[PDB]
């Protein structure tokens, strides 16, 4: 039974239930994430920005099966084109807007990676990606408004690949946490 999360803490409790088993009901998790109405006071602790790039701020370590984190995107900050390491990845906007550009997996041949589509993710929307859907780049294209997003990955992963848009060639990247549970982790 899926109920509206009343608060971020409540959402987290609900996620622990949704991931209590071995499989993941993506549409249910997405619906639950979308249903949480972003309340800045509840996540201010995790919203630690860096002037130069987006930050990843661990919120909950999950139950072995998932991780929940907050990403903070300064004006003009964006990601590489990347995959998600065989994990489910949910992205819910808590503040601002993000542009998501989708790309197909490249062929072995070196070639320009051309976008298959793009969309604007708006406050409170929850998007979902996995490797079967494709690769993506996520960017805050705003000149004036920072963005904050809530990301859920299952299983947890701490590496992915970044892709060279000009060639499709990939390089492994180890992902780091800017903070964990509200504590800066240099
Ligand atoms: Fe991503």
């Amino acid at each position: 039974e899926l109920l509206k999360p009343r608060t971020l803490a409540d959402l987290i409790r609900i996620l622990h239930e949704l991931f209590a088993g071995d499989e993941v009901n993506v549409e249910e998790v997405q619906a639950v994430l979308e249903a949480y109405e972003s309340n800045p006071a509840e996540w201010a602790l995790y919203a630690k920005f860096d002037q130069y790039r987006y930050t990843r701020n661990l919120v909950d370590q999950g139950n072995g099966k998932f991780n929940l984190m907050i990403l903070c995107w300064g004006e003009g900050h964006g990601s590489s084109i990347h995959d998600h390491t065989d994990s489910h990845c949910f992205l819910k906007l808590l503040q601002g807007n993000l542009k998501e550009t989708l790309f197909d997996w490249p062929d072995k041949k070196s070639n320009e990676m051309i976008k298959k589509s793009e969309r604007t993710l708006r406050e409170n929307q929850c998007a979902y990606i996995n490797d079967s859907i494709g690769l993506h780049r996520v960017e805050n294209v705003s000149h004036t408004e920072p963005a904050v997003s809530l990301h859920l990955y299952s299983p947890p992963f701490d590496t992915c690949h970044a892709f060279d848009q000009r060639t499709g060639h990939k390089n492994k990247v180890t992902m780091t946490f800017h903070s964990k549970f509200g504590i800066r982790t240099p």
